């Protein structure tokens, strides 16, 4: 089968209106919450909206059997104040993902957002993690820039600021899916910030002692590692002047295949090997447009991997399901 | 012949001491200047230093016949204060590069740094440009982040802040060579900041109307365009939702081949085409380490391009000299 | 008839989702816009939402014949970055209001928000004002604190920063309706910031030369003038030292009656007079809860004014329609 | 008798000069102190200053028998640096008040200021409180905005930042008298910031669990509660969603009657009841100007309360003495 | 006779209470002003207060015939906000000095404060200067640090920011008396800040083109030039590496003799010469204490100058009156 | 003999290049270190550079027999970021001074810089102190303004922030040598900042209870105490109003004689006494210019002190060696 490990929830419109409300009253109305029926959630999983077809129908047309759906990361406003609106909105997004996956278990698998408030100690997400574990969540999006390209930065991923999280992720044996959220920059909007932050997080993890101290830490890097597989040479060369090679740590990482050109998919898989690649597409999303040359949808990239003549059937099965089954502890 | 369009001056130690001195007295001793002889300038280009050999010796070994040399960008301190030390140090480095390329015209071709002070209008570099144009300089390093990964950032390259510079570059029909300088981030050291800044600059140039207003502007993006050829799919798909495709703007851009893996070189050349690639290696520097297994130096990448079977000998001539002669107006 | 001069649009949820999206991509998707059909705009004016009944049904129950609807001001994020998102959102809200008033003209009258970006010159709203003027809009919400209780504040209303706007309004003979937006303070939330900012704006206007320089300027202060009618004594006393009395300038101002206690309404009307009071309720909204002692909604305040012994039927007609009809240039 | 619970010290000019000097040398001359004789402290309570007559003469004319005098709060510079100057000045004002009440005991009762330094833990006032408690002081002015309308603000009164103080006050069975100090805003000067901060403090106290955790806490809000009695309806309505009604907590609060209009006094008394109103005038002060329509000083408000038809003589005795005598632990 | 050129007004207490009031209501009460009778001002000139005797009586005991009285500079709060309180308080101090000098013309001469608001253009003092010229004022205190040792600095005295003032001072042929005001620093309180700022202002004036561009500019530096006469050597040595000597400019400056040790007075006079020294004492003030060795008052320094055996009677007359007569255009 | 207690290392050019390199890569290349031979270290002390002659040659000519050398303070960049480059550069300069004084024990005696990072607790220098104590260092340069004339400043020297250091200095019975470093001010260049900071530090030490708590603490103030001996009168008069006279605290202090005018030298020695003066010249440096009239070099000041008639030969022995031997524990 084909399990897509990088998907984002198609939610009822009421969720985003709840965000607007929280930002309007900033808590003076109390927490409240999203009021939507199961019917409305299911219908949201079918609504066309801005995509060529519905979420479910698109996955069906592309042969994707199941998909791990997480929050749409650029809505999560990790730099917004006050902090409690960040926490509340994260919790409600997670609740809605849980409801949708319970209503549509034949396709959708839950992955959780973290209520990362810029500047707060990472411990402040543990409670929500616990709530999500009980609800059956299979992973967590880890944002390396809760400041959302502001004037300040979070510590690098090798800083012990993040160590309490790694510990917990190993106790649960659940993965962190690197994903930045929004960006306050006029130069670098969110979709490009994703790439730069993936590059930075990978670099941090591959030039620190994280994997010495948490050898079972499972990390999936979004969008084929940002820039790293393409730029691996300079970083390996510079890592020679040190006690560990960049590739030494990088061999511990997993990467999803959210890349919309055959050449990039080929380079990713040849660089890290099928043992460390998990099929992903972000369909529906950035890539849900039609290539005017072929008429196909750009995020319908499974056939590119299925036709690579340098991968065995075992390697393609690793990429399409087994790696996801292990990393996300899927039933 | 082989022309390397991305090299950095091996300078006598007195230049860096002059930088330190300027920062120490901050102008209270006057402008002063570097004090070195022609002999010391020539000797610097043969001294081993940390490299496996002298700059010129490594070029001779790798088969490189001429190299365009610019300042070592991470020393240019565009965010340093007061402004006058940034200007003065840029001026002295340019004067020294001029002296070296006049003393050794067989190997070296001069490329200038711009005295970009964070927050200053871009026109404040024009004077220095003129001076360098009178000294035979063939291009300019354009830093998209003169704030050097600080609390603030400059406007995106599509902003009209930069338009006075594009004008002048078209007036001179000379190219800009995109290259960041330092990085103040504890997460992102300068060598990774290079890549991210190239990604951002290319994105700005390909999502704005710069090339509609300056069709003749010549721009060379360093390090194979950061993440862009690898991440082209998502940005092209997103651009489909606008009036001009990312690809039609990117077709106007040139990229150098400072990539230290065969696979990345292949991906670059197959994505942008040999008509838009200029050979470059940054030898000596980040890539001047010996692969302990295969015995060769990582920045010795000309043979990779020579052996690509999908390139004709004319395509290889383009990559190795003709594009450089056209873009940098080489004699 | 009964005209309610202080109402806020009951809009389809797609509008608030559009706000969320604008904040999410900060303009990198383009302006885009609210995509919503006429039938959705109509249905939103009847949906119960968190109120006991729909907007229109409530106005019917309370006997209100027409309401001037403006944006829900605590959503207008005047302090948000980048500036273009606050401009775009204000514009979208204005056009949606225009559409709703065009579709339900027997009930709703359009009042526009201003795309006030904290720190921008006020002239930057004119382009939108002009547009709204050609769409038939009858007034503009004026926010004295576009910084939304931040680390900085805007100039007081007496400062010449605002004088271009005061000029244009007089050019148009259309009123400003003082209304604050959001509040970033952890001490003073938006509903209380409304009152504090009404107090500050009224004080600014009654201690400067705005009305000397703009005699025909029409200004309606929300929520019965905040604290001023209750605290008028101290301000009058301190003004005695000045060249003009506080009351001298205050008499040029209009106030709406959005007060949810009979005593407050009595004080307001007895303080500023029926010639300067315009009926308003903000129904549905903060006051749309049941007073258990009466069983009636707290914002069903028209009967209090109707049953005031100290007002003639002509004064009540001023409060309930004539004043609004003249201040907001309404048709008849 | 008539006890005025809101008065401010008429002090010799040497005190304000001492403030100026403290700001001038910022402590490099040492703490020093106000150097002023008993005769000067007495003379200051009779000097006309900018008022029509002396402090004591005015209180005599108005029929006030005793007044609780506290610091002039707009001078206490809680946002000034370095912290030690605000501490020293508060201490000096407190001791001068103590001396004046010791010299004129038939008229004046001491109420202390707190040396609140913006950003300091509240515990840093305890040492002064203790001292004032041993000097016979009967209450403390509590400033909810020691930042004085700056770029930052203090925690709301419901925050545990204030809980130590609430504890100590209950330990002492002495009241806090809500009063803001200065205002750095160019829109909202100090006299209006008083009202806005009273509104914010009252809202904080009526929407938190302060009175659940400190049931016997005695709090007197200045100037008739700012805007709250006039704007109570909206806050009650919004509180309905909470677990406690706004009025539920508001009933635990006391308010002084420093309002210079008959209508405002009527509203206050009818809203909170005579059991929670303490007569206060701030005479001499902002209200010490002549109402031309009456010839009487605007802060001569006791007759309004005396002539209210809807109050028994016993309710008026509560307002004029019993409530102050019980809240401020006064002798008889 | 003995004319003391550095004195500060002994004002009625009502002035400082007016300062406190302005800072309390910040303008909401309107400008207002100081209400004091002539009798009260005269009495203030006699009040003991904190000094061993009254101002007038102290000048009498020391043989000082007349004294130029200016504001007490550390009260002038040039960094306070809003600006109008700074302007108003300056104007009222000047009005009171004018009244006192008119009431006591047998001794007191008026010198004016400038309403210098940190960050405002210097032109904003011209109006008050004019008001003071009409009232007969003989000079102006010039503060080189209106920021009062804050996080920011004013431009150096050679910056053209100050040029409109110099121009005006030459049109009036009236002097600037360098005097800092207050200091917000915990390290360096006002009395020491005076010294450091005198040093900085002198350095600025002696390493810039001020005296090239305003050759008739009259400047009196307080407290014997801060540190400069004592430290003149290093600055002269460093000025040799430049187009003008430090002493070249320094010869244009005047210095007052507010120094309370014989050795410092000797060094000042021997360094700059009697032609450029104006007698000053700041009595009553910092120096109004008793030397327990001699019983004399430390600011009774006229006899030190009268007994120096290296000065002629003409030099002592230059120091004690003629220089003041010329510089301050005294009747 | 003549011992000069205020000299600064003439270092090989590679040290300043190492500073520039550290600032360029900000630690991403690791600590590294200066790479110079014993021969280059020795040659640096004989190279003319800008001086009229080599460092050692000038010392020989002036009659100086030994000199205590410390870092050139204006290069130590105590306000630079990140902290680790400040620490590393201080450590390398100290190691180089150690190498030079071990190679040339006839002339040079080692004095250490402190790795003071602005805002760091002072205890963060103790480690380095210990290392230097194991290398035979005889004192430490104490910078009162590690913020280098910035928006912020450190606590005054009387604040208990510094008390841990006083303790250690008494534990080692070694002295602090007050000396500022750089200055970010556009009004006050580093050479004037030296003087002002010495004034402030001396004032703090003489108006606080430091010497009541550390009676044995040894402190040497540079440049004759900035302004203090010249401005002593006002501060003594002000201190009379307190519990301890300025003079009784100042009597515990030592001062060096880095003054380039005879008159200032005289004033210093007559104010503080020969029992508290240590000869010092800062030769070569700011004072190494030739008086074009009198032919001699300005920092050749030993003869001035030799010719003072009011000093006995024992007083001159104190100034020229004994005080230095006692304070700096010289062998
Ligand atoms: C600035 C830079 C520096 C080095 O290569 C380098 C220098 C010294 C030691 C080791 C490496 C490279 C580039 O600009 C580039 O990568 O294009
Ligand atoms: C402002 C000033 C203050 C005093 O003189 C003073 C004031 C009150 C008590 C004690 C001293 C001195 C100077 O400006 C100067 O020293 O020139
Ligand atoms: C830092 C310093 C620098 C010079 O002397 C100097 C250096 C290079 C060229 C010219 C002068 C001196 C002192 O520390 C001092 O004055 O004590
Ligand atoms: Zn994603
Ligand atoms: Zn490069
Ligand atoms: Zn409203
Ligand atoms: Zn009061
Ligand atoms: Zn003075
Ligand atoms: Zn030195």
């Amino acid at each position: 089968m084909i399990i897509d490990c990088h998907g984002h929830v198609s939610a009822p419109v009421e969720l985003w209106a709840y965000k607007a409300s929280l930002l309007a009253h900033r808590g003076s109305h109390g927490r409240g919450g999203v009021k939507v029926t199961d019917e409305q959630i299911i219908a949201a999983a079918h609504h066309k909206e801005t995509w060529p077809d519905g979420h479910i129908e698109l996955l069906h047309n592309h042969g994707t059997d199941m998909q791990l759906i997480s929050p749409r990361p650029f809505q999560m406003m990790n730099s917004a104040k006050p902090a409690r609106v960040v926490h509340w909105f994260c919790e409600e997004v997670n609740t809605l993902i849980h409801r949708q996956c319970t209503l549509i278990p034949e396709m959708f698998i839950p992955v959780a957002g973290l209520p990362q408030v810029a500047g707060e100690p990472i411990e402040n997400v543990f409670a929500e993690m616990d709530r999500c574990v009980s609800m059956g969540f299979k992973g967590f999006l880890l944002n390396p820039d809760p400041y959302e390209n502001g004037a300040e930065e979070a510590p690098p991923l090798g800083d012990r600021y993040w160590y309490p999280l790694y510990e917990k992720l190993c106790e649960l044996d659940l993965p962190a899916h690197i994903h930045a959220t929004g960006s306050q920059s006029e130069r670098s909007p969110y979709s490009l910030h994703f790439i730069n932050e993936e590059t930075i997080a990978t670099y941090n993890l591959c030039t620190s002692s994280v994997f010495d101290d948490f050898p079972q830490l499972k990390v999936v890097v979004s969008h084929g590692g940002g820039a790293i597989p393409y730029q691996l040479g300079r970083f390996e060369s510079q890592s020679r002047r040190s006690k560990h090679l960049f590739s030494e740590r990088m061999a511990k990482l997993y990467f999803d295949t959210v890349l919309y050109t055959e050449g990039a998919l080929r380079l990713l898989i040849e660089t890290v090997g099928p043992e460390r690649c998990l099929f992903g597409s972000e369909c529906p999303g950035v890539g849900s447009t039609i290539d005017p040359a072929t008429g196909k949808q750009m995020d319908h990239i499974a056939p590119f991997i299925q036709k690579f003549d340098f991968l065995s059937d075992a390697d393609k099965k690793l990429i399409f399901e087994d790696n996801a089954r292990k990393v996300f502890n899927l039933e």
